[PDB]
């Protein structure tokens, strides 16, 4: 998988990523942590994200 | 999973969350019980939410 | 699962239910019946709704 | 299941039917067949329509 | 299934179809080649479909 | 599968694509990598893509 290595570096290096949902809304913040089916996203409280519901993640810069 | 930790905990502080639906619908309530299918949310009613519709679960207060 | 036993119960007391679709749409009966997949709700005529394209099951009253 | 029995006498009796999309749009003709992916719907052609994108199936008089 | 045997037809005789996808958004072109998940459509270039963003296939003519 | 050859030769051959996701929105780029799940693009940054969020793959040009 690719999935787990991407958002370990997200979630390592506490990078500012937007996540957009499937119907556009868009999310920002940083990833608390992660399971395959959710992703924790954090700013004034934790929220959480079903990836099912999850179009794509852009972290906010680039990262190694 | 961490699903399973997240939403007891909503449910057994009785946490007000929002529950935003893949649609942008946003619906207010109190958790009252959830197994891996669906979540039942409770308001005036209890609801029963598709966790395949659901986006993201939103507390309303920071939750241990 | 929780499922069987909340539609059992609009299902057996013909608590009038909307249901509400992915697409916001509301349509709005006494469910017939159901299995895992699909669930008959009935008004002027028995028509078939996927769960797949459900986001909420909302009785219209107090259901025990 | 009860998609079978149920798609079955649409089906048999040649009963034209409304397919409402998971997008609203909605759909007219009758059903000529069915597998538990797709269903193949009659009007000028014969068009596929996939189930996962088929939020409801409304006949258009009653059916036993 | 019944899939195989309808894409094949219009994979054949090289059918010109409508493939409309779950967003109401309409596609145009020849069905190149098929495999459970996707469809190639041809038309300047071969695009990748994902059938489980196609709600329904629309012949532009009667196939046998 | 064909998804695999098809994914290979664009993220070989560096072609410059147009995912379209299934809510219309419009996302270009490169594909730098791809797994079963996911398409990482790329531009100023890699963003991570969710197939299951994914219409449509385009090439801006004939691939071989």
């Amino acid at each position: 998988s690719l999935q787990d290595p991407f958002l370990n570096a997200l979630r390592r290096e506490r990078v500012p990523v937007s996540i957009y949902l499937v119907n556009g809304i868009k999310l920002q913040g940083q990833i608390e942590s992660f399971d395959q089916f959710v992703i924790l996203l954090k700013n004034t409280v934790s929220q959480m994200v079903y990836k099912h519901a999850i179009s794509t993640v852009v972290p906010s810069r680039p990262v190694s």
